[PDB]
């Protein structure tokens, strides 16, 4: 059961490389962030950073699979002007969409879902809050050596481990 | 994608309680096995036993979607002298329409449909092998406690996942 | 330093989950393989099956990187009438060039080559033995949930450990 | 892909042996450096020290093959009172050209390009920033026994890291 309102690390299925946003690897002041993805951290694996739940149906306690919610890093620190929420935006240099912090709680762009993939989880990302919705995945392209999380063709396999 | 002539579960979207027909449940040499049901494991939750899909046109090696295909259980174990190819069968002891094993290929009564099903799919039966087709969901009604599978007007979505 | 004649275990860089072709983990006698792919054994992730490299360059007891080799399975099991060598071939369900097996000795389409990436190697293959070169990645589009070796535009960063 | 900006470690492409700028390798502060070459660090292999690419058309965000860019050393410490931008120097102690640190951005001296060689990359010299380009290959001529990078007939091939 996954519970609303409290920190998970989300991890591959199969490796303890966790991901976190850009500009907490950084770790230093930014101007401002029109593009701050969430990248894995690979070398060598780290846990990565945490994120919140927050269901559409804001009377749950247990977070509903295959459902709306919003995810937003939990991080004391922010190095960012922009929100921790979770959204996706159109990109060039990784030729489509990409998954970036910056969003806004409930916005169009802000859905996403957790749903059943093997015997783990997947997560999804659905325009408008609705289907079609595209499968969250790992990209390099445009990324000049790093793995961004995408809306993708092949789902990334995931797990929720609570954090501390 | 759905490969044509590998081994699937066949799971509920939100949940890890496959399905297996009763006569693999039961384990037991059955004289005949008139109506045997496609029953959820519960108790605890197993990912059941396995089908292999076998669409109407058999140059397909991808299994499309919204055609005529015939299912079958994928066990060396087989304890009724009936086949393992999925159909429907009337019974008024489970007041309507049941799915069942015992079918025949490309029979009348053996075509079945995978469609989406908002962020997944569902089956659909086909009388026939055309339209009206009904969806396939859970039912309980005379099943003595267990659930299964039969055609029905709400369905059941769910997702595969290649055995292993 | 790889040693020429001497078998080997391909595994990715950062995980345990190592490759086989096809028909051993089928494990049974097939009246032919035309596309015999190399399949990651992910559940749980298992070392697979060794392979064993031979420099163009006969003279060499030490495999040269960035120079073209044969790649063959190592294995006294074999359950397809078609040799061990690795090659590529063309396939429509999976979109294109994949790696597989029951290639020929020094053939235009056998050689590959190992190439430093990173801090460890990828695998790439030479069409007629020169460049341009393709990397070797993880392929999943028409594996009906396998994970296969395929020319790629991403490559996987692989390790090389002595078998047993 | 190489991305603008970004620290990417220069590797000979089938050794661990990287380079880093002379003044660094001493870690000693420095009067002057006229001529602080670019040496390999062999004993043992080590990475070096990353370099940013930066294209004269500065609207690029993926480094083009075969166009002009600057090189310089990515650092926090630096021990000459010149710049870390690369360029080419003339020294009769060293028979002709080298690659040196001291440049200066967009100058007349400091454009090099990257261009495919075989299966993967050269670095060349293009003074004035046209062609004909020269070949960045290793030297030892005066090196006190040290190898550093130095335009000549032959090129080193290369292969690049991103930092880490
Ligand atoms: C379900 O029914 C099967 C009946 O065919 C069982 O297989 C039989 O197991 C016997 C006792 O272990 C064995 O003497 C028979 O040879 C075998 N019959 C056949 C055709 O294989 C099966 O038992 C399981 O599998 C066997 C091979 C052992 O591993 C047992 O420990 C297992 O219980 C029955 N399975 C279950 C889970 O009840
Ligand atoms: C290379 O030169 C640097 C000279 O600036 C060294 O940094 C200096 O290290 C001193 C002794 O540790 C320290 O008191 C100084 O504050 C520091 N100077 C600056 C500007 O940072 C460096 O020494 C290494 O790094 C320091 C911080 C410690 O970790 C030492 O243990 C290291 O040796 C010199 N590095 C090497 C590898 O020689
Ligand atoms: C990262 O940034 C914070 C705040 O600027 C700083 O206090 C902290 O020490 C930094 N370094 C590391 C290694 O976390
Ligand atoms: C929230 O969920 C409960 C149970 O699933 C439901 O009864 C209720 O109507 C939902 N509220 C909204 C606003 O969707
Ligand atoms: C069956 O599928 C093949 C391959 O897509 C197609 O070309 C062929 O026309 C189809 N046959 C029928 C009867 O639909
Ligand atoms: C696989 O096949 C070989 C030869 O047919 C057989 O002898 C062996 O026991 C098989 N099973 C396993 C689990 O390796
Ligand atoms: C094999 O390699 C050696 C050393 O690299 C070389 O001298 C020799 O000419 C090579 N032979 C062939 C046939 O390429
Ligand atoms: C620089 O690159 C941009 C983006 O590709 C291009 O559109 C522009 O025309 C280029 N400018 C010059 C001077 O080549």
């Amino acid at each position: 059961a996954i519970l609303t309102g409290v920190p998970y690390y989300i991890l591959p299925s199969t490796s303890r490389a966790g991901f976190s946003p850009d500009n907490l690897r950084k770790n230093t002041s930014q101007p401002s962030c029109p593009l701050d993805l969430i990248t894995q951290l690979r070398f060598p694996p780290r846990i990565g950073v945490p994120v919140i739940f927050t269901p559409q149906n804001s009377s749950l306690k247990v977070v509903p699979l295959s459902h709306n919610l919003n995810i937003h890093t939990c991080s004391d620190l922010w190095f960012c002007p922009e929100s921790k929420i979770w959204t996706v935006k159109s990109s060039s240099i990784h030729r489509g969409l990409v998954v970036t912090t910056g969003g806004t709680f409930r916005s169009l762009g802000s859905w996403f879902r957790i749903e059943r993939h093997g015997d783990s989880y997947k997560l999804v990302h659905c325009p408008r809050g609705s289907t079609p919705c595209r499968d969250v995945g790992i990209e390099t392209v445009g990324g000049g050596g790093r793995r961004y999380l995408a809306p993708r063709d092949r789902p990334l396999a995931v797990r929720f481990t609570r954090a501390s």
